[PDB]
RNA sequence: GAUUUCAUCAACACUGUGUCAUCCAUUGCCUUCAUGACGAACAAUAAGAAGACCUUUUUGAAGGGUCUCUUUCGUGAAUCA
């Protein structure tokens, strides 16, 4: 009767643990994207010049 | 199967298409393919010289190494049919 709830309760565990990834994956993405659009805004304007 | 934006939640990465610009320089503009023929040219492999050159030896003269031509084997080149 201990693990009766006690191994059902990996599942917050394992939730959090995805929820985790997404919010990190997703951070990463749009910072890297953030760059990457910065970088191309200078390739614009120097071929603007 | 669930779920951050539901391309990316990103005005980035792309996909396909259309348009535009751009030889750096050079070459060529299939009848590319076959047979037969020919002017000319070429050398790996090897050979043959009263033409010419250099070095060394004491010199006239001698030793060695080179330039030039030809042929065996052949070789591509391609004006035309």
């Amino acid at each position: 009767s201990s693990f009766l709830d006690a191994l059902g309760y990996l599942g917050s565990l394992i939730k959090d643990f995805k929820r985790r990834r997404f919010f990190l994956n997703k951070a990463h993405q749009r910072i890297r994207n953030k760059l990457g659009v910065s970088f191309a805004e200078r390739r614009s304007q120097i071929v603007s010049k």
